[PDB]
């Protein structure tokens, strides 16, 4: 027994869900039924942690493994077997975590540094080619920051966003399937006929993702290969335990999973620290600071932008604060008994607000909503089970050190070369696509005239 | 003492099965552990045989019997008491053999192959009909040929699988529970709240399976009966020893059986031989011409099947090295010992390696992995039980002539109004569902120029 | 005369249904011969009276005017035979050019490729089940046109090897179907259009995505084939002396495209509905094509020898046509019936349907089907049957789409009955083009060759 | 007097109907001879296709500059800009003697460092692009010679490789270029026929015009410490009247600079290196050229005047195809040309470009042949006998513009990429008032030289 919303009949607790900010809405449930309340859509039951005193029990990975959400279930379908999208027992994660977790170490890092270079410049001339009545949309352009990386470091691919100025093909494929995804868990009825129509339009966007990954593949084959991307490790990486490589469906998947994974998260990351730092703008200064006595040079290596620390804690209080991956889900493995009262049975489901767990009071005070990048000066003092916005244990995000490497690179560029003034006071608007970002984010940069 | 691949814990070796490519999984184990290996899941035991002077003790009639496979006890939902999933000492089993092997025989073959000719005719006139640009699919293109031969030939019904863009519903939901099947079997527990969603998938494809048999019955029923058919045979046939028709129920669980195990194979066969045949130019160019020669009508006769010898060849071949049914299981009627080495108590279960037994260096030459159809010039020096891929003894196969006739014939054709060009220098990637079929596999096709 | 007017949006909301063309329909058995549709910021004259209609056809002060239809159309079909003004350097030059290749010989030529596609339906038909039912209009575009690619292009489209509609289709269902929503919206300008906009991009690539393809598939192969295309690339119009431009020749085989596949496949939907409705009328089809034709395959003589289906055809346009209306201007100011005057430059709209339902002209029984009707077109007077347009400006592939029609519609008819189990109760689906909707009927086979 | 047929009471105009009217004159000068009469409704003009009659036509005594028909559809949305204005006109004088020392070849040096950044732009998108993609290259030309002439005169951004489509300003100006055009070839414009366009065509100027107010707005609200085409506009003194120009011409000298400062430039890049490719001996020279001249990652003034066979391919490109396809005179009082031809006061008078370097007279025999080598040295030509740019005054004051970043850009993509037919291009020329060969496509594996 524990509190849950109100039940609507035979369709139950699902029908609460019934906007385009789900995630979000939730957020304002637990806020009143407390840490956990328990949901209930027809046939499938989850509980929501809010609190660290039982999300940290939920995280021992002995206890409790993670469990594929209903919306994951769905992503699946173009994800299949992806790491992401993957059970913790099927052969393909484990075996795809071993060869894929090479390339995120910190000798390869120093590879893919130079190939971030393109890109975050990329986005700097453009900002420094536009005109004093242009205002730019910030997610919109993060969003083609963070594909160009993810496909030029990880698969020597230019998606050449910048030089687009509507959406990649691939990115509005994409988002539609996962707003689909999203509008899924909604339908009390999916097998109606009335979203036949999806139907056909889930299979043709994933003909687009999937027809990419296709140029992927074909141009590598035929390329000169002289580089070890994420990609030659799919293609020709073996496990070392299971002796054997990825099949070609499982390939695919893991491209697919990579590019969707590699670029949302970021770009979502990277309009949040600038929607904080805009809004206040007396954030700025130092880190301004920082970057311009950081970073001798116009252009940056490892380890100059490794010297780089204050961004770090810039960065990682937009997380605090929006996580842009909002929540894992996680089940139990044997009849083990939770935070004390709670007793769950063999495979319960359980969901974790990553926003409303790092909205806690008791750990992080009773100033949680302040965006403050204090906190983070010192890695030593919070527990390490209270703020995670990258998941938990080993199904923890993997590339986590390349996402917050190229974030600070970008950010720090951005915040070298220009100088940032809201005009457009803008109120805020998260758009949920699975995952959580500014929407309609719009501000303009005064070039700070520096060469490179 | 009987080695035996790792086991963790309570689940032994059954988190092992787990790999999308659990057959090839088998496969490498058996290379380390040697002749036979012990295989112990929970609450299950089976011990896989490997090499050849096992497999010929495990062959005798008077030695062991066929046992169910795991899987194929799942199987049962949709084909049951069909030969192929019906037990041998199973009443429907012995009727159903006696009544439906005269439906298999020479004159019966003659009844069959000029219907089969139109399905091939359509298959050939599709790659005619394609652009220049356009490539082939050869596994769905082969799982598109064979139902539709499959259906007119031996139920009067045709699927018309050729004039649709995707898969058949038959073809999707006949894969999808072969999924299940397999992946129920590498499940470790088998109650969860998750599979629940599984289940219902499980309940609907199965219907469309059924909800097709239901056409083939009521369309015959409507239309013009009484032309000697499988389906006739069925309703209409009776058992020599007990003067006793099938049962309906029983009648409708043989549509099922027959209609699943006439294409896979067969498709997979055609897939693995064309495969094969494209990385060996020589080897093409002799059954270019031998095709030629012996088909010189535009329409392929009884007899010129038969006449086509280098075909078969080729096929026994590709049916060797990648033997489409992986594998079968025999339980042991009374106490033995086999190879004098390992002491067996009746009624445990062993499962043969066929693909693994194909590849014993000691019989085939210590170039096993070569092709070369060759070795079947005189099929007659092959040792016995050797070569088993379509099973064995009265247990095996009552349509195998079936399958090398439509198989030989399409064969024929293709390879004489076809011009095989190999565009990608395919990875071989081999997907399993509980049969083995090659996965990403396409080619290009010129035209001959070949009437009808 | 002039319908219902709601503000400034003038008559523009009373074409604001499903099926603009049948309301226009009720309004001149309503009011009249003649009525003006005002619009907001565009009038015509829509015109549905033989007496008026035969008067209005003549070159001598009537020039083909692009319909605001048209002029959405000029989008993707651009600067093509339908959606150029004769005056339009393109039109006369490319005409000229194109002409050609319509002759009764080049139809020969077609013939071939065309009876390939029309045995390949009626392998579809034969290979049916007895549960199996036909949805008639989908499988007649595909027939139309995997033809119209064949012959004019000598691209498969394999559309019969689609039960899914083509990509091309799809898409552009999706333009046309944009084309007519625009007429109906009060302002384009509205920001909650900017999708519709996007889509409609979407679908006109597509389009032009698959046009290339022919482009490509041609350059690269045995160059012996004479079609629409390769005189498009190497004709030259004698009094120009010049062949086409890069960029015309792409919305040449768009507007070839749709003007061969929706049109004619409308025709021979429509025909089989008629011939399913009247049993003795659809006797005398297949024992006609039977006595004429002999031969597993049609001849080229034997198609033109058919008349009884000829009939058929022509009064199934009578009563339906497939391209709803053609709009003409005046040449010069003019006064037209008398009764009113008319600016240079004022537009009219011939509506095809109800000119065919004159009841002065072809008596009174309109509405009742009678290929019989049809047993001498020359008693019939000038301009009384008008569903190709006028002069000039009339359909440059007519003599095709009936030849199409004749050839496959004896074969059909030959082949075996055809029984509307389903009672189907007619309806129109409207995309600027007149076709049915959800026509199914189940033909059993006569199992000859 | 030479006259083409005259199909009816149309005069001769239906010879003009094909979309290409210089080609089918062009042909027809080839039939006809050497000056042909061609007449419209209520006008009669003349093309010379001789250098000899063309000689006296050269003249200022007895010609000066006419708008031409097309010019004068243009001049509805171009105003009175210099390409569109008279020589009898107050502004000719006025902006002529304000912006011909803009282009000063001194003055050009301050160009040059923008003009290598669009530069930098094309070579770019054409390194950053993937193994299967292929190059537009008029498309992709069309936006280096906007971003080019915009950033350099005007200070201001297009940023048209930003774009997957073309400017919206291209579009536009491209339909009332095609709009222009189109109206030449009409017996009647007063019929509602195409009195659609009317709104189109305007509705086209607005965009030109609305563009060119952002124009205006971004240079006085940022500082604007740039000296270039726009800032000699705006302050801009003539000596003769003592008075700066007013914002009626200043924007329609504006909209002249970008349309007539583009078009022309990026088909004759297009021209050139579709010659190039087919002729792989020129190009292997020009390219080593390139590689010899050009020694900095970022190339100088000094490199690019120092090409001399860059500039000499450029100038056989023009020579066989200028992209300019013709230009129209006015005659004064009554004079004789020719020797065989009279003419009254203000008769008109145009010449083709095209058709003058095709006669015999004087590259003698071989004038289809593409030989950048009849450029050797400057002097052995005939005077007289190669006007691409214009005649006297009135000639094009953009040709010291046009050709440093003609010499420049194609020298840099000389430099850094090898260029491959796939296509055997057929060669397809289209003139929107401007020519440039339609559709022309190439493949450019990069040398992977730094910038
Ligand atoms: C912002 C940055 C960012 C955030 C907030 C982020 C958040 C997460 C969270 C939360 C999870 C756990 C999901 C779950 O249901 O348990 C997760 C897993 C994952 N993430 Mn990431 N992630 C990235 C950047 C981020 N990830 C980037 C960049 C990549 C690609 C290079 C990436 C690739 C993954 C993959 C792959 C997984 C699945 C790992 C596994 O299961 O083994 N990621
Ligand atoms: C390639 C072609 C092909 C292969 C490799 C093939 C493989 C096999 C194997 C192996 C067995 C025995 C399984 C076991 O556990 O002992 C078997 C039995 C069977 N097969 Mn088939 N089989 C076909 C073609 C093949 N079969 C075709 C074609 C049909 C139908 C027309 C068919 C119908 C059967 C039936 C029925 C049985 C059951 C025989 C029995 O149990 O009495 N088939
Ligand atoms: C049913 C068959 C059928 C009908 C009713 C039909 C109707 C018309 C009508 C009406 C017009 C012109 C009326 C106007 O003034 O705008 C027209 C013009 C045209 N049609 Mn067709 N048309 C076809 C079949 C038909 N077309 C077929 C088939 C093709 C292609 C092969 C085709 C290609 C055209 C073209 C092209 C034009 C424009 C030619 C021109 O006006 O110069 N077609
Ligand atoms: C190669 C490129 C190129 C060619 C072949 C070219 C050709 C011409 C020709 C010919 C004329 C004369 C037209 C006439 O009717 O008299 C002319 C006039 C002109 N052109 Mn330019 N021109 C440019 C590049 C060219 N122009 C560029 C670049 C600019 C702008 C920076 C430009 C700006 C002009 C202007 C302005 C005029 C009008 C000058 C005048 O008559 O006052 N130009």
């Amino acid at each position: 027994e524990m509190p849950q919303p109100k039940t609507f009949g035979e369709l139950k607790n699902l029908p609460l869900l019934n906007t385009d900010k789900p995630v979000q809405a939730l957020m304002k449930i637990a806020d009143e039924l407390g840490e956990i309340f328990k949901f209930e859509a027809p046939g499938r039951v989850t509980r929501y942690l809010s609190s660290q005193r039982l999300i940290k029990e939920a995280c021992d990975e002995s206890r409790f493994d993670k469990n594929l959400s209903q919306a994951l279930k769905f992503v699946r379908d173009f994800a299949g077997d992806g790491l992401f999208t993957s059970w913790t027992h099927e052969k393909n994660w484990k075996k795809a975590h071993n060869i894929l977790l090479p390339s995120f170490s910190q000798q390869a890092m120093k590879g893919y540094h130079a190939m971030m270079v393109d890109i975050a410049v990329q986005l700097v001339q453009k900002w420094e080619r536009l005109n004093a009545d242009e205002h730019i949309e910030v997610p919109e352009d993060m969003t083609r920051l963070t594909l160009d990386t993810i496909g030029l470091c990880g698969f020597n691919y230019r998606f050449n966003s910048f030089y687009r100025d509507q959406p990649h093909p691939f990115i509005t494929s994409m988002v539609r399937a996962l707003d689909e995804a999203m509008n899924k868990l909604q339908r009390a009825n999916p097998d109606d006929p009335a979203y036949d129509e999806n139907k056909r339009q889930f299979q043709e966007d994933i003909k687009v993702m999937n027809d990419l990954v296709d140029k992927i593949i074909a141009d590598r084959k035929a390329s000169g290969e002289q580089s070890d991307d994420l990609l030659t490790h799919m293609l020709n990486g073996k496990d070392p335990e299971t002796g054997e490589p990825l099949d070609d469906e499982n390939i695919r998947y893991q491209i697919i999973t990579f590019l969707i994974a590699g670029h949302e998260t970021t770009s979502g990351l990277l309009s949040f620290a600038l929607y904080f730092l805009v809004k206040n703008p007396h954030v700025l200064q130092k880190a301004a600071e920082e970057a311009a006595r950081v970073l001798v040079d116009p252009v940056p290596s490892y380890k100059q932008v490794k010297q780089l620390k204050y961004v770090g804690m810039v960065l990682n209080e937009a997380l605090r604060l929006w996580p842009t991956a909002p929540a894992f889900s996680l089940y139990a493995k044997e009849d083990t008994v939770l935070g004390g009262e709670y007793p769950l049975e063999k495979g319960d489901e359980l969901m974790v607000l990553i926003p409303q767990l790092h909205r806690d009071k008791t750990i992080w005070g009773d100033d949680v909503e302040e965006f403050r990048p204090e906190r983070f000066e010192n890695p030593s003092a919070i527990p390490q089970h209270a703020f995670k916005p990258f998941g938990n244990g080993q199904r923890a995000c993997i590339g986590q050190q390349f996402a917050l490497h190229e974030a600070t690179l970008v950010l720090g560029m951005m915040l070298k070369h220009f100088d940032f003034e809201d005009h457009t006071n803008y109120e805020l608007d998260i758009k949920e696509t699975l995952t959580l970002k500014p929407e309609g984010f719009v501000v303009k940069a005064k070039s700070k005239k520096i060469p490179l």
